[PDB]
């Protein structure tokens, strides 16, 4: 319905400019007949999830790369896609006028947008907060009588999450993760730095920390919000690092194992929130398979663990096969889930680069890689940031797909936004990854999935400068003849029946 209004800021591509009365959006989805495909295209040259259609033919006119769907080769089912309602994101969104806020929320959660169905929610403060605080700062309160939700929750995060669910295309799943406990539960008595919980799994410290998880859930429940899942701690390895700058809580794999087995597992199970899933790790995949081996080979811990949550900071390179692949092999019945990704901390690089095509490609290349190694979901970090990558109480170092400029009541939708949407829009919960076979060595990245209703969705990413002529074969339908232009991403959809 409404096209991107482009704007360059000097980087390789454009942002799309939205404001109180205008934002780019889609029409409702339309279901073309068997023999017709839909293609959505984004390009570094400026196209933004532009729709076209064409035929799937019985004859084959391409002589280059062929990608053959193999619908009978079945892999993981998809949980979903989303991002984090941090203090910083809530603050930025609420800094726009109400009509602009709604266009931002629709861009992410609406069928007029890209269909998010996951929100990660920090349990109290992180670096993307404008202060350090927790839910129970009154010291030596072991029964957590003074546990309460501050304004950040009751005024910023919660009302914005209700509004997102109201707008939402699909059921949305909430995920919670803590950065720090009350410092009076910590070896180091500090919000950050090298410090873990005091004492031993089973003691009053470990039992109070677990009670906190339930207290959190009770409070959101009062606010009529329920969680799909919680993580056992955000990046537990960080809090073992001397002088780590942000809110953390250190756990060795062994400590997490025993904390889950002795404390968090039982406490959750004995509560009215026993249906909430528990995910372990919530940290870099570089810590796999080791971290999985340690926790999941103890039946006492394993009974409480539904999945393994992973992060990747994308400016790096950690091999997927040895980590995700091998972890799947060793524990094929415990789901992998990407719970946090972000980019831009290269000290020589701007935290926000408005219009960076590279950062976009980094998003989609990662999602493809994830999906190719059994990951069932992918969650972005901050939903929105200001143009400096903030607010952040320690230091700005990362980008966000939506950058908010409050002095102009405008927000910019980055290439990252559209690289994400090529997946989130077109891969509903319960879609299953299926085979897609390359006829020859090639420069593309691609992934095929089958919707719950049986239809096909294929994403093709070209991170090269050169156009790649391409045929996609569906055995039940025929040959789809196309070209993957240099620096483009396409999502193809077609009925198979
Ligand atoms: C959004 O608002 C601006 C200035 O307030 C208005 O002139 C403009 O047409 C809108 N955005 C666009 C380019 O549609």
């Amino acid at each position: 319905a409404r096209p991107c209004i482009p704007k360059s800021f000097g980087y390789s591509s454009v942002v799309c400019v939205c404001n109180a009365t205008y934002c780019d959006s889609f029409d409702p989805p339309t279901f073309p007949a068997l023999g017709t495909f839909s293609r959505y295209e984004s390009t570094r040259s400026g196209r933004r999830m532009e729709l076209s259609m064409g035929p799937i033919q019985a004859n084959h006119t391409g002589t280059g790369l062929l990608l053959t769907l193999q619908p009978e080769q079945k892999f993981q089912k998809v949980k979903g896609f989303g991002g984090a309602m941090t203090d910083a994101a809530a603050l930025n969104i609420l800094a726009l006028s109400p009509p602009a806020q709604n266009l931002l929320l629709k861009s992410y959660f609406s069928e007029e947008g890209i269909g998010y169905n996951i929100i990660r929610v920090p349990m109290a403060s992180c670096d993307f907060s404008i202060r350090t605080y927790t839910y129970a700062d009154t010291p030596d309160d072991f029964q957590l009588h003074n546990f309460s939700l501050p304004e950040e929750d009751t005024k910023l995060k919660i009302p914005l999450i209700h509004r997102a669910l109201q707008l939402a295309q699909r059921p949305v799943s909430l995920l919670a993760s803590p950065w720090t406990s009350p410092t009076w539960l910590k070896t180091n008595g500090a919000v950050n730095g090298k410090g873990s919980l005091k004492g031993q799994p089973g003691d009053i410290y470990h039992q109070t920390w677990a009670r906190y998880f339930v207290k959190f859930l009770d409070a959101y429940a009062e606010h009529k919000l329920q969680f799909w899942a919680v993580t056992a701690e955000n990046e537990p390895s960080a809090g073992l690092l001397s002088g780590y700058p942000f809110q953390c809580l250190g756990f060795t794999p062994e400590h997490q194992r025993d904390f889950i087995a002795r404390d968090l597992g039982p406490t959750l199970a004995n509560s009215t929130h026993h249906n909430v899933r528990l995910l372990m790790l919530d940290d870099q995949r570089l810590l796999l398979p080791h971290w999985a081996k340690v926790v999941l080979t103890d039946p006492e811990a394993a009974k409480y663990v539904h999945g393994i949550a992973v992060h990747w900071y994308l400016d790096f390179l950690a091999p997927a096969k040895a980590t995700l692949g091998e972890t799947h092999r060793l524990f094929p019945n415990t789901m992998l889930f990407a719970s946090e990704a972000c980019v831009g901390s290269k000290f020589w690089e701007q935290s926000v680069r408005l219009g960076s095509w590279d950062r976009g490609m980094q998003y989609s290349h990662s999602i493809i890689t994830n999906l190719l190694y059994h990951v069932v979901g992918w969650t972005d970090w901050n939903l929105a940031l200001n143009p400096e990558g903030g607010p952040n109480w320690v230091r700005n170092f990362v980008d966000s797909p939506i950058i908010v400029d409050i002095t102009k009541d405008t927000f910019y939708k980055q290439p990252m936004f559209y690289h994400l949407g090529h997946f989130s829009k077109f891969i509903p919960e319960g879609s299953q990854r299926v085979g897609l076979v390359a006829s020859q060595k090639n420069d593309l990245d691609a992934v095929a999935l089958m919707h719950p209703d049986g239809s096909a969705v294929v994403v093709v990413l070209n991170r090269s400068s050169k156009d790649v002529p391409l045929t996609i074969k569906d055995p039940a339908v025929g040959f789809l003849e196309t070209i993957s232009p240099g620096y483009s991403i396409h999502t193809y959809l077609w009925h198979r029946q």
